[PDB]
């Protein structure tokens, strides 16, 4: 009966994909309890031209009328200065988004995290156009050299100083770290911000996922659907991640980076898809941590306040002012989200039981 | 061609299990370069009876006549000092394996590696009869009681501790720590082993794999075909390992734990069956190792000689008299190895190239 008033919940790191499986998913953004979704551009091509993320946004908003759409560029070559220029001029994309080549779904047409100088004319426009730069921020892993090897544990850590470069070079472009999954990486986004006071000085921030709130490296040693990028690494880290969540500092929230596959591209002998679906009960996921950390008082500035004051998302801009409201009414996650036809999905945590609900209100 | 006699191989670490599988398995001992196959006792129900080793035992020789079988007993609750005597005396068992619960194929009967002091009545028998202890050594994962959490990363390391403690309480009782997967068990079978002076004085031995010559955490991450327990670890791990294996130290030999599971066990979105099936070619992946690290005058002590010692391998017992020698002439590794009606197995490095075979020529 104990209600959670969440306002205009935010998730700022959503997969929706194409075709069917994007009519499956898209809709569940809303279920899941979330208002808005920054739109990540890993599509196979990736969207790297205006007409193609115009006409993927209408596509999005097709499926779901409600739910307020913020769409991005994938990082690559084919972008000049002149087409963020239009772009953002044209409320097109709000952000563009970094892959390093190889280290995860649909990123071969990425970059190479050693020369990111290639892209600063790119950069400089988007810091002019106040766009949002967005980092999947892994070095692609390495095993020879002078330097000491990169693996999927400390591909993470191996990334900070690029992180810290881009900062330095471009102090007033807005960076977000995606999906931090390590404690060295906390402390990094943390320092950073040793000099902010107010929520709006904030320029480098950091996102957090459901699932690396929940999960370790035992609980993907052997169950791919629990694998994904960045892979789940220590109980520390863990720790880290759900302190900085519960944190109140404005510059962690919430962005799901729920990647939805169908379950025959999880159950591979070889070559397992990285991703967990985590759309359709996104807010009850995290309303679960913070209940066990005695923190919910702190749940609406990590799934709501601090997404929407980094992307500046104005009234103006929302497709529905309906906020979301968390019911303490038990549910059980199903085994299996699927459309009826030939897509079956694996969600997260499937078969548990969830302490919140959450349902929508006028007003 | 370049050409090696390797003499009497034995892999000292061999899984077969029963059924079509063993007939599909059992031949490929032999095809792969080995001579002297210590078998695992890990079978439903796991092998705890006289009756039984010695029936399969018997199976085994029926399905390969030429190659020499040491067999072991599961380290179980139900076995009694008693068995452990009579079966050394009708010498149907060379050893006992140790599987702490839950921690791999066929584990849910093992046992709890912090209190190991209920079977010390065993291991004093085996010590009397000069029977040699197996140990899969990793501690069973721990997420609660804030002493140190444990996982498939330290697993290895936290057995450490019950390791020693063994050693030094049955201070007569040859041990192994079969499979070594971490830099910090290298250094610790080292430190047991520092005065030693021949191979005669090795107590305490440790065995290893090829594929954990070969792999790292990047390999089975998406991998599940390179899934096993314990699980590969960081380059620096592997550093160790490779290192260790061609070392020409007589406590470090060969043993393959070749695990074969069927394809559908491995494609899986949870519950991936752990092992790794390099029967087929297991002396050619070993030698690989050796002639990139300049080392092929090690190869010898590594899959045979020090392994015989240990064991105290005896001529009288040997099932052929066949040499293996190695010769260079290149092959391609199979996408599958078949047996042509319900199995099909996925082969450790499936599709690639080696630089050596392996045949067999009389004394
Ligand atoms: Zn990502
Ligand atoms: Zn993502
Ligand atoms: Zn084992
Ligand atoms: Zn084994």
């Amino acid at each position: 009966v104990q209600e959670i008033d969440l306002g205009l919940t935010c998730d700022m790191h959503v997969h929706v994909r194409e075709g069917a499986m994007c009519e499956l998913v898209t809709p569940k953004i809303r279920d899941g309890g979330v208002s808005i979704a920054y739109i990540m551009p890993n599509l196979q091509p990736p969207i790297t031209t205006l007409d193609r993320v115009i006409e993927y946004k209408k596509t999005l908003q097709k499926l779901a009328p409600k739910t307020t759409f913020l769409m991005s560029f994938y990082l690559s070559k084919d972008l000049t200065p002149d087409l963020i220029h239009e772009a953002a001029q044209q409320h097109a994309i709000r952000g563009v988004k970094c892959y390093p080549a190889g280290v995860t779904t649909n990123s071969a047409a990425g970059v190479d995290p050693n020369d990111f100088s290639a892209f600063y004319p790119i950069f400089k426009a988007m810091q002019e156009e106040n766009l949002v730069l967005n980092l999947h921020g892994e070095k692609p892993s390495v095993h020879d050299g002078d330097k000491e090897p990169i693996h999927v544990l400390n591909a993470e850590e191996a990334f900070l100083p690029a992180l810290k470069k881009l900062h330095n070079d471009f102090p007033n472009l807005k960076i977000i770290l995606e999906h931090c999954t390590s404690e060295s990486a906390i402390k990094t986004i943390e320092d950073i911000n040793k000099n902010v006071k107010k929520a709006t000085d904030v320029k480098v921030a950091a996102t957090l996922t459901a699932h690396h709130l929940f999960l370790t490296i035992d609980d993907w040693a052997g169950n791919p659907v629990n694998f994904c990028k960045p892979v789940a690494k220590l109980p520390n880290d863990k720790k880290a991640l759900v302190k900085a969540a519960v944190s109140g500092k404005p510059y962690f929230f919430f962005g799901s980076d729920s990647a939805p596959h169908p379950v025959q591209n999880k159950a591979n002998y070889e070559g397992v898809c990285a991703g967990v679906y985590s759309q359709s009960f996104a807010i009850p996921y995290i309303a679960q941590v913070f209940e066990e950390q005695n923190a919910l008082e702190n749940l609406k500035g990590f799934v709501s306040d601090f997404g929407i004051s980094f992307y500046e998302v104005k009234d103006s801009e929302v497709a529905s002012s309906d906020k979301a409201i968390l019911f303490k009414k038990e549910q059980v996650i199903p085994q299996v989200i699927s459309d009826g036809k030939d897509i079956s999905i694996i969600p997260f945590k499937a078969g548990d039981k969830l302490s919140w609900s959450v349902r929508w209100e006028p007003r």
